[PDB]
C-alpha cells in the first residue's frame, strides 16, 4: 500500500480514476538518502499537465495520482554528502526527480530529454517505486534536481517557473528566438503563456499575444507589454498581422489550428511547440515548404538551465500572475482551470492548508 | 487569346480543366529580350507537380495550364546583355522563370522563396502574362533561370533533375544532412525520392528508404546503394529501426502517417517535408516535444544552387532513372504516375515526338 511503501509517512491530495476528483490522500516517501535533500512544501504551482494527469487526457495515468510539479519549500533535512544545500534553505522541485546519469543528454545537461528521464509524479523512481508530486506535505529529491531558490524570489509567484517557466525559457534560447529586437509570438495566454511574455520582454523583444480571449487585450497590452495583440478568432486580425514575426512559442493546451500561426510567420520562422493537445494536429505540407518554416517540440528543460532560468527571473523581477488557493479548494480550481478561468495561475498554499484537510 | 498575346508562335499540351486531360494547345511567347535565352525544348520531365496541377489538387490553377519544369533544350537565340550563354549551348530550365531581384531572398541567391517568384507555369510573368511550361516546342527564359548543362550529361536522363534533383539536394544541404556519418532516411522512393538516394550516398551518407512498396527492394539496395530498406506498413521492421536517423526528406505526394516517421528518429532528429499532399497531415505533439524534434519544409532551390546542384551531378554520375515517352502518350503516363506506375521518372521526347502530334 502507498502508506507503507517507504518509512516516512506523507500525506497529499489524490486523484483515483479519470474523473480526476481530488481528495485526501494518505502515503509514503523514502527516506533521506545520502545525496537527497527533504524538504516542507509550502507552496505548489497548479499546472495544466496536473489536469491533463488527473483526467488522463493523455491516458498516461496510474492511480493513486498525487500531482503537482512546480513545488517550492524549505529544507529539513539533508544527507551527509549533500553539497549545495543546507537545513532551513528554500528550495524546489519541478518536472523532474531523476534520470540515469549516464547518456550523452544526461551529460550535456538535457536530463529532461533522456529516454531514462523519471517525472516528478506518475513515473517509477530508480527503487522501483510510484513518484507522487507536489500536492503533498514534504518532498524528497536527489541534490541534482533540487533548484536553489534566490533571496529576493518570492515563494508563491516564483513557484510556477519550475515549469512554466523553464518550458518558455528554453525554447526561447535554443531556437536563437531571444535576439533583441526581433518579433515573438505567444499562443495561449495563460499559465505558460504569459509567463512566456515576460522573460520575452526581458530578452528585449517585440511581443504579439495572440489568444481566443478579447477579454485579455489590455492585460497583454497594458500590464504584460505586448506590443500587439491578436485574436485568432478574427481571421481578418489575423491577415493583417501576415509574416511579422521570426517565431511562435505555442501553448495552447487543445487542438487549435496551425494554418493561421505559420500564416503570421516571416520566411524562415520558427513555431515551437510547448502545449500538450490530447489529439493530434493539423499540419498543412505548404505552411512549411512556402518559406522553409520549422515546427519543432520543446519539453521542459535540463536541470542545469532550471536554475540558470530562475537566476534570470529574480535578476529581472520576473514572477508568475498567481492567485493563490487552500488546499481544499483544489477541484473548484481544476473545473476554472479547464473553463480558461484564471489569471494566469493557481498557487497553492500547501503549508497554511494543507495539515486541516486531514480526516 | 493564346496566339495573339506573344509575337512568337508556339505549341505544346494543355489542360482546359480539372480533368487533367492533355491535347494539343496553340500560343505564343514574347520575343527574345537583352537577357533573354531562347532555346528548342528537346526534353521535359514529367513532374508529380505537372499531375496535382492539372488536376487542380492544390486549387492555385488556371487554365488553360501547359506544365512542365524539368526543361532541357538548345540555346536558338540570346539578347545582346546575355553574358555566359551561347546560341549552340544545352541548357535547362526548371520551376521558376522569375522574382523581384530587389529583396534580401533574392540577394541571397534563394528567389525561390521571394515573395514575387514566378513558376514556370500557372503563374503571371513580369509583363502581366500568365507562363506556360515545357509541354512545348520552345522557351524563353531570363538568363538568370537558364541552367548551364555539364557536358558530360545525358539531356534526357538529367532533365529531372532540374526540379527533383535540386528540390532534395537544398534540404540535404541546408539541414546539415549531407555529411558522411549521418543516417538519412528518404520516404517515397519516387521521382524524387531515388534521386534522393542518389546524392546522400555520394555525399557519403549511410541511407534508409522508407516505401509503400516492396518490389522497390532489389532496386533500392543494389542499383541506388541504400544501406537499409523499409517498408512503412510493417510495424515489426520499423520498430527494430526505431531512432537510428538523424534526418528524414519526405516526398511522399500524398497524406501518411508521420507518427512511425518519427519513431525512426534519433533525440533532436529532423523531418524534412518536400512531397506537396493537397490534405493536412496528422501532427502528435508529443512527437516533437518528446526529443526536441524539428518538421521542416523546403521547396525548390535557387538559381545559384541549382546550378551548382547539376555541377555535383555530373561530377559523381548522377541522373534519374527514366521511361523516355512519346508526346501522345502523356495521358496513359498521367495515370500511370497517379498509380505509382513508374520507375522512376518520365521525360517527354519533345524535340523527336511533339510536332507529330500538331493537326
Ligand atoms: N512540453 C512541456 O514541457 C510542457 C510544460 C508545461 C505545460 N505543458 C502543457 O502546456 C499547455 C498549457 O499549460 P498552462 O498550464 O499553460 O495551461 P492553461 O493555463 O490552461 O493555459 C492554456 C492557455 O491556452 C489557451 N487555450 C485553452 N484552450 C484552447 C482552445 N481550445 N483553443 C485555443 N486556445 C486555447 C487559453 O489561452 P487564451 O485565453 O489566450 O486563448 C489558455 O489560457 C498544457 O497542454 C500543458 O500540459 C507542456
Ligand atoms: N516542395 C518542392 O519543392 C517540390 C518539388 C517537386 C515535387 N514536389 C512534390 O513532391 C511529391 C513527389 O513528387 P514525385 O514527382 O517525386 O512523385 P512520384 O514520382 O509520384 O513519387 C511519389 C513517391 O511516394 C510514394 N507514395 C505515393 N502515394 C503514396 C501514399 N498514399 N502513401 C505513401 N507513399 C506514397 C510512392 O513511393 P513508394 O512506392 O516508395 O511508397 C511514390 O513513388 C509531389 O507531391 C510533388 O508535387 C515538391
Ligand atoms: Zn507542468
Ligand atoms: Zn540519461
Ligand atoms: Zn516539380
Ligand atoms: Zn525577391
Amino acid at each position: 500500500s502507498p502508506e507503507e511503501e517507504h518509512p516516512v509517512k506523507a500525506f497529499g491530495w489524490a486523484a483515483r480514476d479519470q474523473s480526476g476528483h481530488l481528495s485526501p490522500f494518505n502515503f509514503s516517501r523514502r527516506a533521506t538518502g545520502e545525496e537527497d535533500v527533504r524538504f516542507k512544501v509550502l507552496y505548489c504551482g497548479v499546472c495544466h499537465s496536473d489536469l491533463h494527469s488527473i483526467k488522463n487526457d493523455w491516458g498516461f495515468s496510474m492511480y493513486p495520482l498525487v500531482p503537482g510539479h512546480e513545488i517550492v519549500g524549505e529544507v529539513t533535512e539533508v544527507g551527509s554528502k549533500v553539497k549545495k544545500v543546507n537545513v532551513g534553505d528554500k528550495v524546489g522541485v519541478g518536472c523532474l526527480v531523476g534520470a540515469c546519469h549516464s547518456c550523452e543528454s544526461c551529460a550535456n545537461d538535457l536530463e529532461n530529454y533522456c529516454p531514462k528521464m523519471i517525472l516528478t509524479y506518475a513515473s517509477i523512481y530508480h527503487d522501483g517505486t510510484i513518484t507522487y508530486g507536489g500536492y503533498s506535505n514534504h518532498m524528497v529529491a536527489n541534490e541534482r534536481y533540487i533548484i536553489r531558490f534566490p533571496d529576493n524570489m518570492p515563494l508563491d509567484g516564483g513557484a510556477p517557473l519550475l515549469c512554466a517557466g523553464i518550458t518558455v525559457y528554453s525554447p526561447l534560447k535554443y531556437f536563437g528566438l531571444d535576439e533583441p529586437g526581433k518579433h515573438i509570438g505567444i499562443v495561449g495566454l495563460g499559465g505558460l503563456g504569459h509567463v512566456a511574455v515576460k522573460f520575452a520582454k526581458a530578452f528585449g523583444s517585440k511581443v504579439t499575444v495572440i489568444s481566443t480571449s478579447p477579454s485579455k487585450k489590455e492585460e497583454a497590452l497594458k500590464n504584460f507589454g505586448a506590443d500587439s495583440f491578436l485574436v485568432s478568432r478574427d481571421q481578418e486580425q489575423m491577415q493583417a498581422a501576415a509574416g511579422t514575426l521570426d517565431g511562435i512559442i505555442d501553448t495552447v493546451s487543445a487542438v487549435h489550428p496551425l494554418l493561421p500561426l505559420f500564416g503570421l510567420l516571416k520566411s524562415h520562422g520558427k513555431l515551437i511547440l510547448v502545449g500538450a493537445p490530447e489529439k493530434p494536429l493539423e499540419l498543412p505540407a505548404f505552411s512549411l515548404i512556402a518559406g522553409r518554416k520549422i515546427v519543432a517540440g520543446s519539453g521542459i528543460g535540463g536541470m542545469k538551465e532550471t536554475q540558470e532560468m530562475i537566476d534570470f527571473a529574480a535578476k529581472h523581477n520576473i514572477t508568475a500572475d498567481i492567485e493563490v488557493i487552500s488546499t481544499d479548494y483544489l477541484n473548484t480550481a481544476m473545473e476554472r482551470l479547464a473553463k480558461n478561468d484564471v489569471r494566469y495561475r493557481f498557487v497553492i498554499d500547501v503549508g497554511n492548508t494543507l495539515a486541516a484537510t486531514k480526516p
